[PDB]
């Protein structure tokens, strides 16, 4: 197992000429949009910052505005969003959650629970730097009773780090987490909370075992996903999760296009903050547990240049 | 995976409570191995160091040269080795194969080729500051001809990152490792070298599976493992450790005890250096592998107290 994505450095890249191929293309004329396209998707985050760069320096114009004046609609909010700084990213969509596209828990739960200690701790360092407020305080600020609670938790990145696992700890701990589901995760959560995001990683894989024993059934099984309050579905994306990054990512890329209308917000997070992370694993992995690919879905439920971006910065292998 | 070790931190530590401990172990009273073994092994690395400064403070001997005048043999260079600094234990053992050593290729190419490149880095600087000389420009003197080549190479630590993998590029690879596996790896040389060092590692796996397809067999299979000068016991173990490094590590344990005699020292090196990082996987991949278990296999050769200490190192299970 090696982590990786589908996007990699473009060889040969030159800031000072792609500045030209972008300028010359949103030259006057309406948009040349399959420019725009094709280039920044074939190169990497870090090259798109140089370019932003070669940009000023030749032109005095602001990269960044240009594009924001001559596209429009889904095509605008992915290009926007491959210009983002890769180290930004999550903790710009957090605020966006925090402040104002609606009534978040989708973008908190999904980050939150997906993102790893290293990363969490960057989120929250940048978050501050970058929005002037903190993090945690605007997550106390929008959210509410036990929910916010585990929030919190698995915010402080603090698990208990990997050594020889307790199999007398786990007996106890997969035995609260079958009581805690008997009762449809509604009372102690108090006590299941620090289980879930105190606990390391095979610590809860070995007690989601242990778990199955107990119940005949996966942890899982417990928690509904159309109905559910908030807290049941940051249970189960910790679960998911502590299982399986980019299976919780294919998974929630598939509901993602599932469904009358569909949800291009996470299409486009999804895929672009993983990009140059994890996506050939995301990918692979929906081949896997889907069967469909990746590539397939996005070409049926997408339309138009976002339609075509979308495949390019998927590639095409698995 | 989750690479787990099998030492942890010990709750609530006390740094001189277990300094009086060995004190009274050690002394009057010429030893007691019993709680001195207990003691450093259920103690993680970095504390055992507090243990050797809280010695220091609290009665003028130095700890280390105690822990080894009261001991004998085996079980003594065992509590050497545990009580020797994570960072150092690498560079230390590199060296003393090195310096003076008689001519011990053995551990060059276990240490480096089993050694990711965070992990050579820090040993080269680390190595460089404790001992003066530059870890490169030592393995240069005391070897000579391709091994020194391929040892320089993988002294760099710069190997292609995982990324789009380039289905053309693999298929020239596999053929020039065909190439020259027909010519027994005797000649051709210089290109190899170059596959081997710095192709990417999710690269380097679909070669080892491309290749099998086009000559009948792995790539193992070309090479003789018992009759067969360091070159090919390096290039060999490298191709290894690119499949997964606890699975080199379990191999090298089974030769170490498996037939006539132990080689006790590279059991000592195994065991101690990975008991945080990997050990429990080394334990895993080991009875995967080979049918028995690493513990009852420590056991079935090693004796005495470097017994004892040994099977708390590998860990209460599995
Ligand atoms: C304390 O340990 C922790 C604490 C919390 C978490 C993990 C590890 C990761 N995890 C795992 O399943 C194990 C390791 N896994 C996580 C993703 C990471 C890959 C990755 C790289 C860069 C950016 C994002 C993801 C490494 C492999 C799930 C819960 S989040
Ligand atoms: C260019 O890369 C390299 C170059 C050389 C080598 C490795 C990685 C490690 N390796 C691999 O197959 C990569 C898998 N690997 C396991 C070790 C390490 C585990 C790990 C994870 C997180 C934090 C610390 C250690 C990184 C991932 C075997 C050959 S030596």
């Amino acid at each position: 197992q090696v982590l990786r994505g589908t996007v990699t450095d473009f060889p040969g890249f030159d800031e000072r000429a792609d500045a030209e191929t972008l300028r010359k293309a949103m030259k006057g004329l309406g948009t040349d949009e399959e420019s725009i396209l094709t280039l920044l998707t074939s190169r990497s985050n870090a090259q798109r910052q140089e370019i932003s760069a070669a940009f000023k320096t030749l032109f005095g114009r602001d990269l960044l505005d240009d594009l924001k004046s001559e596209l429009t609609g889904k095509f605008e909010k992915l290009i926007v969003a491959l210009m983002k700084p890769s180290r930004l990213y999550d903790a710009y969509e957090l605020k966006h959650a925090l402040k104002g596209a609606g009534t978040n828990e989708k973008v908190l739960t999904e980050i939150i629970a997906s993102r790893t200690p290293e990363e969490l701790r960057a989120i929250k360092q940048v978050y501050e730097e970058e929005y002037g407020s903190s993090l945690e305080d605007d997550v106390v600020g929008d959210t509410s009773g036990y929910y916010q609670r585990m929030l919190v938790v698995l915010l402080q990145a603090n698990r208990d780090p990997d050594a020889g696992i307790d199999e007398a700890q786990v007996e106890q701990d997969a035995q609260a987490l079958f009581q805690a589901g008997e009762l449809k995760w509604g009372t102690d959560e108090e006590k299941f909370i620090t289980i879930f995001g105190t606990r390391s990683v095979s610590h809860l894989r070995k007690v989601f075992d242990k778990y199955m024993t107990i119940s005949g059934f996966q942890i899982e099984e417990t928690i509904d996903r159309e109905t559910s309050g908030n807290l049941e579905q940051l249970l189960l994306a910790v679960v998911k999760s502590i299982r399986s990054i980019p299976a919780y990512l294919a998974e929630t890329l598939y509901y993602a296009m599932k469904g009358a209308g569909t949800d291009d917000h996470t299409l486009i997070r999804v895929m672009v903050s993983r990009s140059e992370i994890d996506l050939f694993n995301i990918r692979k992995e929906f081949r896997k547990n889907f069967a469909t690919s990746l590539y397939s879905m996005i070409k049926g439920d997408t339309s138009g240049d976002y339609k075509k971006a979308l495949l390019l910065l998927c590639g095409e292998d698995d």
